[PDB]
């Protein structure tokens, strides 16, 4: 595995999203790591459809909360989820109105990395690409971080309130971090990016809940 590693410098990873007012942070973390296989797999690059996920995925509550595992399960057995363009984001509680004709992308079912397990992590992200992460993102810190890596010893790793996506990894004088990709829209941290303090002892419990899809 590499020292480092960025898969946005590898066509991987589309454009930051705002996710509003409601709480489907899941579905737009799902959403990226399924994006980053679909281009390895077919070297296109899509937006896949978050609302489909939040309207369709019943084993999640919607804008009320949810796992990027039952996404994934989601169109694993649905064979397919939208493309962003076939299914708009609105970001509302509406009635599942999936259809075939918009499919973007298909699902084989995923993996989950050891909870915790950081080097796991690394080693996941370095061979499959984007995944799928959780963090405590309730501090103060966080929602005002402007650049360098985010460290505070506040941060509880046993409080996963928000899911992110990791692309890739690396080091900055010594401190060592996680390439994070936000849904709060570009006018939230570093162009909505945000590196989080890797090998810190799983700060915000980054490496307590990561998997992503196989295709
Ligand atoms: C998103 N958005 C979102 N997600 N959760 C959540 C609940 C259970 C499990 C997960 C995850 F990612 F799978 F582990 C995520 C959640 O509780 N909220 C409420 C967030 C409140 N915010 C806390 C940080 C500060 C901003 C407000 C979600 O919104």
């Amino acid at each position: 595995a590499p020292d480092s590693v960025d898969y946005r410098k590898k066509g991987y990873v589309t454009p930051v999203k705002n996710q509003g007012q409601c709480g489907s942070c899941w579905a737009f973390s799902s959403v990226g790591a399924l994006e980053g296989q679909l281009k390895k797999k077919t070297g296109k690059l899509l937006n896949l459809s978050p609302q489909n996920l939040v309207d369709c995925v019943s084993e999640n509550d919607g804008c009320g909360g949810g796992y990027m595992t039952n996404a994934f399960q989601y169109v694993q057995k649905n064979r397919g989820i939208d493309s962003e363009d076939a299914y708009p984001y609105v970001g509302q509680e509406e009635s599942c109105m999936y259809n075939p004709t918009g499919k973007a992308a298909k699902c084989r079912g995923y993996r989950e990395i050891p909870e915790g397990n950081e080097k796991a992590l690394k080693r996941a992200v370095a061979r499959v690409g984007p995944v799928s992460v959780a963090i405590d993102a309730s501090l103060t810190s966080f929602q005002f971080y402007s650049k360098g890596v985010y460290y505070d010893e506040s941060c509880n790793s046993d409080n996963l309130n928000h899911a992110v996506l990791a692309v890739g990894y690396g080091i900055q004088k010594g401190n060592k971090h996680w390439i994070i990709k936000n849904s709060w829209g570009e006018n939230w941290g570093n162009k909505g990016y945000i590196l989080m303090a890797r090998n810190k002892n799983n700060a915000c419990g980054i490496a307590n809940l990561a998997s992503f899809p196989k295709m």
